[PDB]
């Protein structure tokens, strides 16, 4: 049970267990939704091609990779407990949406993930970070975490681009993964449709596939060509594999 | 009690009784929104006017009066093992949005409802069907359900209109049953809704006796102020009698 | 507890305890959105400035204040039981929009809040009295919540004022309490949200405290962020600006 740095309090690695069950084997895992990293973090693939539009989460991802120890050192002086109240937390928020540099970005982003509300990432239409205080007991620094994603990093490449030109990455070796944001009970209906026709572009070229959502006729009705799984936990949740 | 031999699962027979209870004895029954015929096929009346704007809906019955074995005989070959899956099902239901041939289609129609998800009967913008694969296993095909439908039938007409044309041909033996799509806690309207109530009003003023059934709402309250109104409990069933 | 002479939404009082537990002492308490009066009606003030954007409202208040037992004889009348009909809750309903005469309007207005639906107060596009029979068993009518009301009048102003007027009566010696329609799980937009908790904060630098509820979520902790934050069981914020 390998842990994401990042929270989401979606509280979404139970599933996991369903994944690793469904998802078929093969030299790399193509990820066009990677987010917080948990599939990544909890299998074995000789190499990743991780992706997501979110730029902010792409840059503190290389530089967790490429630059570990500068740094888990930098980020934790963030932790101590002078930072824990509202004030001090949206004096962060303003030198973040400040900021150009990218890392002070990064680490001030690891900030606002962990005493944010819920762990939520969004943003207003200005582009400035938009999440409130979350007053949580005391926050966990993930500093295990944060080396295991980079050492787990060295076999990955990170871009920062839309789920159509990272599926295009995938090949005859590749297998994709996707985590799109959820089914209505921002990412439009036919966005969620253009990404089954893309799945099913995939296995005809023998490139499987498997997408995770919430059950229901909208998911159903995208996914009319996959063995369909059904997974219990509050609605279900469906699992749409793509084999050839 | 006699079901119906298509299955609806929302309004699921499950109120008759209380409606039998309120809705008063005539010659003739005219109910605008047949929708699945539970009333009618619980009742004994002299006779029937059933209507629905649905026009698959009204074909599909007209055929079942008068070809009632070339028809049985025809939809139960589609309710064998091979159909069970959605490869199949979309195979049906293509076949069904291209066919001009309507009792093919009212064939096509059956098997799409019980195979399809919830029961539900859903057109696109472009007038297709399109309600996915349904969940469960085990099949049932209704031909007990279907002939007594048949018997019952001789006794009636069917028309494809809308309710104010249907309510316009009850007359003094005659007696009206409503069931409009529910209000909200394309599509039928607010404005239809009230209409709905003053076409009754207009009916009891000419010793005409209705009953409307709905949800218990304020909207619901405010339409049917002219009605004697009762509450059922299983939300809350009102039931609304305009009686002379 | 004292209750309220008007039922609201069938109000249930259940943050009264934290409300008081929260809500800081002074001369005179301000409130924008009075409703119904259950805090006023609860609360040991030397004086009450009260205040509401509806004017149907604030007439009534007016004439329990001033001209209280010709106020409770004319509305006992509409409680007889020849009344509890839809009948004749239409025909009431029908002559109060019609009505010019706010002394009358304010006895229908009564009758209508405690024979109608959940008793809910709505108007339609035409600004008519919009909300149908309830069909209750027995209404009840509260006489001695009337009386008690009148008497604690005596000390209070009413207004017919949206919230920024009525916050801008506060002054050195002031509290204000603020319950403004709630926040999403015609309307109260999200820009007079917003709008409230500026105020607030202009308030609280010039040293009036001030104190607001609504649901606890994800807008309502970002409007609120200067604020003191007190959780409360969806959930229930209570927000304290303390200088
Ligand atoms: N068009 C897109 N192409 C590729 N990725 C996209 C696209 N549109 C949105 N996304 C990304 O998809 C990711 C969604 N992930 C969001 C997870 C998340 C919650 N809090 C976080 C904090 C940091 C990073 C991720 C998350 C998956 C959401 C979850 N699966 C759900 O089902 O609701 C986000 O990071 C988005 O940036
Ligand atoms: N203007 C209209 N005039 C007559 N009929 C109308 C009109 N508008 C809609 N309808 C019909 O009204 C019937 C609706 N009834 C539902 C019937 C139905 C639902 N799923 C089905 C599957 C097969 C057959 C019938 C149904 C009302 C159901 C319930 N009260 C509800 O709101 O869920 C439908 O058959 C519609 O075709
Ligand atoms: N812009 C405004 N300025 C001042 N007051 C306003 C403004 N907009 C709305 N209001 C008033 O704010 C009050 C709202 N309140 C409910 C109204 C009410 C309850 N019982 C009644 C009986 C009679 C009349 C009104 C009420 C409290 C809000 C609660 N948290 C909720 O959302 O349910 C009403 O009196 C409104 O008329």
């Amino acid at each position: 049970k390998n842990r994401a740095f990042l929270k989401w309090a979606g509280g979404k690695y139970p599933l996991l267990d369903d994944i690793k069950r469904h998802l078929p084997k093969g030299e790399c895992l193509v990820e066009p939704f990677v987010g917080a990293g948990s599939v990544f973090l909890n299998t074995d693939f000789s190499r990743y091609i991780l992706a997501d539009i979110n730029s902010d989460l792409i840059s503190l991802y290389n530089i967790v990779k490429m630059r570990t120890d500068e740094y888990v050192q930098a980020a934790r002086e963030l932790f101590v407990p002078e930072t824990n109240c509202a004030e001090v937390y949206y004096q962060f928020r303003e030198e973040f949406n400040k900021s150009q540099d990218p890392f002070r970005r990064a680490v001030l982003f690891l900030y606002l993930n962990r005493y944010g509300y819920n762990g939520l990432c969004r943003y207003n239409l200005r582009g400035e970070f938009n999440v409130p205080f979350g007053r949580y007991k005391k926050p966990y620094f993930p500093e295990a975490e944060l080396y295991h994603f980079a050492e787990k990093a060295q076999n990955a490449f990170f871009y920062c681009e839309s789920y159509a030109d990272s599926m295009a990455r995938a090949d005859d070796a590749s297998v994709v993964y996707c985590d799109p944001p959820y089914a209505p009970l921002s990412f439009t209906l036919e966005q969620q449709a253009h990404l089954a026709e893309i799945a099913e572009g995939l296995v005809e070229r023998h490139i499987p596939v498997l997408i995770s959502n919430h059950d229901t006729m909208l998911t159903r009705e995208w996914y009319q060509r996959a063995k369909l799984h059904v997974v219990k936990v509050k609605v279900d949740e469906l699992l749409a594999l793509y084999k050839p």
